[PDB]
């Protein structure tokens, strides 16, 4: 009675979640543009009606492949560039005590040591700076990666500055982006979009505070995979940036020390001037109200009269344990003691000063026996930088007591990708569609 | 019995059996390995 | 260079000249030392 027919339907809209591989689009640097797509002027968003989308961002394979692609476009940047195999040599070094503070003591080491030259039958006895974390006792020393790998030095060329990168999905995909304000990352979306690149993601390498990156545009978001398990780290986003004014003070100077035919290694030559501690400022006022912010937002998971509490990394590498980012070529370590110490209880000009520390020798993804030198910068060096999140690890939080301490986190960079990617995923079209219709062929 | 041409001495001849025949093949030396710093992240392996 | 011995301590009448103990100077971790080390080597493995 029904009388009815297979019907084949040739470009339905119709999707699958689908991993794929994405590609680079883009408007001397690690973030190789030179192998991206021009992006679009005006690239096309479809605003899909109706359309209930489910997302997870701990299950993004965006976040894991553009992890892939920073790891591998640092490694190509690295690969042409002079491999410091004769520096692991003993170093004779002493004390640089010429016009430091109390808090500069032993920080800095003047060693001098025999190179080789251009010519194979040649030695040259040179000296260079080197700081406190990057050299280790046998006054005989050795740099600190001699005995796990020959380290290369990054090209002075080559800019560290991140660059957006818009990730593209081939024929036959499309990315679908959240809309919502208030997503939290995971669960349904009902305000979806259909974009055919991702907005410019800045590869932003940074611990415990996410910076240059995007704001939330209503207010605070606490975003945690399981906000219960205290294994899981909690990604906030700020809806206002905190500005972190960062400088090494330092007058550097660079020379450079023919250590083969055509092969230089950047020394640091002396110090002009004085010799100061690097250091990181953060608006007091600003930085109380915004963690006021993030008290009220984490007291809608963890009870509203409960103690929430900042404090201390707990331990680990200096790379977890401090805010460690890149600033203008020098890799600063900074100790964010005196932001996450405080207490909150349910009811003018100065700063906080976070002293840094500089290093040369760089392990840069959490990976053993693959080194970087970075040389020297002249001059001294000044950033300015927008905090517009947190790395957070919660503490214990056993029924026993009602106090919350949350502590700065960090050290694996697919929590600062998705922090950008939370609300992007990838789908694969289906085309094909067979339904029921009153025609016969 | 298999050869490209069997005639031909300049040939191999591949046999192949119905049945295996077990062979027991020991190195029965208790051999020490200590391992040599050569260089930044190199190792060789001497016999101790 | 290898500076080599012969190894007979607990050696059979087929393993004699087999083994060679020989002790070289070798490169270390820093650039500008060396270190003495030996190993064992055998005979198919080195020539005089
Ligand atoms: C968050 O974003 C902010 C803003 O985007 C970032 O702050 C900016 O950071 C950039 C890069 O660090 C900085 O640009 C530098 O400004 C300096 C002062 O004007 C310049 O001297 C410097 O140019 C030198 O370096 C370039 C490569 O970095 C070279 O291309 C250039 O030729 C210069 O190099 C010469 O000089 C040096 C020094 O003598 C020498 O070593 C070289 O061999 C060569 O001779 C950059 O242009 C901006 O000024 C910053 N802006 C502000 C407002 O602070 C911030 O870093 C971001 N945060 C994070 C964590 O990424
Ligand atoms: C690091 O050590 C070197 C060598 O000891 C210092 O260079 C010497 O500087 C004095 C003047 O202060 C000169 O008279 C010498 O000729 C220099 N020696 C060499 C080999 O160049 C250098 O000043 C020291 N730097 C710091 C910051 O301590
Ligand atoms: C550079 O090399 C020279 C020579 O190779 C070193 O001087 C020697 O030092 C040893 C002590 O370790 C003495 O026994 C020699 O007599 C010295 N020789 C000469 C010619 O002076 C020198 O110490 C090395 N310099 C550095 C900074 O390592
Ligand atoms: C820090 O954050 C401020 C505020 O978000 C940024 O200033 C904005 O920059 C955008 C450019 O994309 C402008 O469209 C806005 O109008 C600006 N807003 C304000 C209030 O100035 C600033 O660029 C950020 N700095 C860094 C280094 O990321
Ligand atoms: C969040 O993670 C916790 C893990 O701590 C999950 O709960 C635990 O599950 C194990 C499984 O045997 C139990 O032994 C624990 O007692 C559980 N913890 C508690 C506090 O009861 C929890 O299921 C996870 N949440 C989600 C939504 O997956
Ligand atoms: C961070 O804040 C300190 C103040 O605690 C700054 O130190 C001042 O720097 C200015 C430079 O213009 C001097 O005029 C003042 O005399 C300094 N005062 C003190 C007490 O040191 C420091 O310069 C700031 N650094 C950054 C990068 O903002
Ligand atoms: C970080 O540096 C910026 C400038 O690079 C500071 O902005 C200045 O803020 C003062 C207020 O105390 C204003 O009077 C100036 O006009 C601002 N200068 C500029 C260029 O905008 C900012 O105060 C610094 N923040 C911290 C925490 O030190
Ligand atoms: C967080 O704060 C604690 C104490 O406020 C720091 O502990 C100090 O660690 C140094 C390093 O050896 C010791 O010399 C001090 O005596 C410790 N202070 C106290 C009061 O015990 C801890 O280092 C801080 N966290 C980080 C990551 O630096
Ligand atoms: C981070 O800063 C804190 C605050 O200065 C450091 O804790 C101080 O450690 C010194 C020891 O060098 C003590 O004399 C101070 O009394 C401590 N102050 C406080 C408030 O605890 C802490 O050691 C620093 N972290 C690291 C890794 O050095
Ligand atoms: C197998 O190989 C044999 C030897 O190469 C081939 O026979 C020879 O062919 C040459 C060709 O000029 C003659 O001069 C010889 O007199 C032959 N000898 C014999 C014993 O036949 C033979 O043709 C090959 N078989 C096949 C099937 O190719
Ligand atoms: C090869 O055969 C010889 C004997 O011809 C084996 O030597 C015997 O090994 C067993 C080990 O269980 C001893 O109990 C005997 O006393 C040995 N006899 C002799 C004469 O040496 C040898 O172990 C066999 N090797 C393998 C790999 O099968
Ligand atoms: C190979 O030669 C080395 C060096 O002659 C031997 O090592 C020596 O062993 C004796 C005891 O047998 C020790 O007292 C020496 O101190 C050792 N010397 C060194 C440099 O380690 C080794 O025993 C020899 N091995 C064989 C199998 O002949
Ligand atoms: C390791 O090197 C040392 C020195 O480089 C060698 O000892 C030298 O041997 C020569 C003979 O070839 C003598 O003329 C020298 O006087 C020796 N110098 C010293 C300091 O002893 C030694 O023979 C080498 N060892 C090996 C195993 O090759
Ligand atoms: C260098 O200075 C530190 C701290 O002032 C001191 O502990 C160390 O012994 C000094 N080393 C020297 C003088 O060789
Ligand atoms: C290298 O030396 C440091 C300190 O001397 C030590 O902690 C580390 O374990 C050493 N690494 C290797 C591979 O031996
Ligand atoms: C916030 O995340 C939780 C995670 O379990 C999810 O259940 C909830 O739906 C999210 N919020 C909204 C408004 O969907
Ligand atoms: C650093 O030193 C050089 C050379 O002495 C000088 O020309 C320059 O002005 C100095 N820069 C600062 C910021 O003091
Ligand atoms: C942490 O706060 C306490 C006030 O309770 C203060 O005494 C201490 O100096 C602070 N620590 C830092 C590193 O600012
Ligand atoms: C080889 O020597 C080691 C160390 O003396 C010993 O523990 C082991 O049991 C020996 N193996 C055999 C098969 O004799
Ligand atoms: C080592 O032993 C073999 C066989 O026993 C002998 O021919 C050779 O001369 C020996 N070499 C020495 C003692 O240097």
């Amino acid at each position: 009675a029904e009388n009815l027919w297979v019907t084949v339907y040739y470009g339905v809209p119709v999707w699958k979640d689908a991993e794929t591989t994405l590609f680079c689009a883009s408007d001397h640097n690690v973030w190789a543009t030179h192998a991206c797509v021009p992006t679009d002027p005006n690239p096309q968003e479809i605003h899909l009606e109706n359309v209930t989308e489910e997302f997870n961002m701990w299950k993004n394979n965006m976040v894991e492949q553009m992890h892939t692609d920073i790891i591998s476009l640092w490694d190509q940047s690295l690969k042409p560039c002079v491999k410091l195999t004769p520096l692991c040599v003993t170093l004779q070094c002493t004390n640089v005590t010429n016009n430091i503070t109390d808090d500069m003591r032993g920080e800095l080491k003047n060693c001098s040591f025999n190179m080789t030259t251009e010519l194979r039958d040649k030695k040259q006895k040179v000296y260079s700076l080197f700081y406190r974390l990057d050299v280790v006792q046998i006054k005989e020393y050795r740099l600190i990666n001699c005995n796990t790998s020959a380290c290369t030095q990054a090209c002075p060329k080559v800019s560290f500055e991140p660059i957006p990168i818009h990730y593209c999905a081939p024929a036959g995909f499309a990315i679908l982006k959240c809309k919502d304000k208030k997503f939290n990352g995971t669960g349904p979306c009902p305000s979806v979009s259909t974009v055919q690149c991702t907005h410019g993601i800045k590869p932003v390498v940074s611990t415990q505070l996410l910076l240059n990156g995007s704001l939330a545009e209503e207010e605070v978001m606490i975003r945690s995979e399981n906000i219960t398990n205290n294994a899981k780290n909690i990604l906030v986003q700020f809806n206002t940036p905190v500005q972190i004014n960062c400088t090494r003070p330092n007058n550097n100077t660079r020379k450079s020390i023919r250590i083969g035919p055509g092969q230089a290694f950047y020394a640091t030559g002396d110090i002009i001037g004085d010799i100061r501690q690097a250091h990181c400022n953060v608006s007091k006022a600003t930085w109380n109200e915004t963690l006021g912010k993030v008290v009220k937002q984490l007291r809608k998971h963890f009870g509203n009269n409960t103690i929430i509490r900042f404090a201390n990394s707990s331990g680990g590498d200096l790379e977890v344990t401090t805010h460690s980012f890149n600033c203008g070529g020098e890799f600063f370590y900074c100790n964010t003691s005196g932001l996450f110490n405080s207490t909150w209880i349910s009811n003018s000009n100065d700063s906080i000063t976070l002293p840094c520390r500089i290093k040369q020798i760089i392990n840069m993804w959490q990976r053993i026996g693959q080194c970087m030198y970075a040389p020297p910068i002249q001059g001294v060096i000044r950033c300015v930088s927008n905090i517009t999140g947190l790395i957070l690890t919660r503490d214990g939080g056993s029924t026993n007591s009602t106090t919350e301490t949350f502590r700065p986190g960090g050290g694996d960079m697919r929590d600062n990708w998705r922090s950008e990617l939370y609300k992007y995923k990838v789908v694969k079209i289906e085309p094909l569609g067979v339904a029921p219709t009153r025609c016969k062929r």
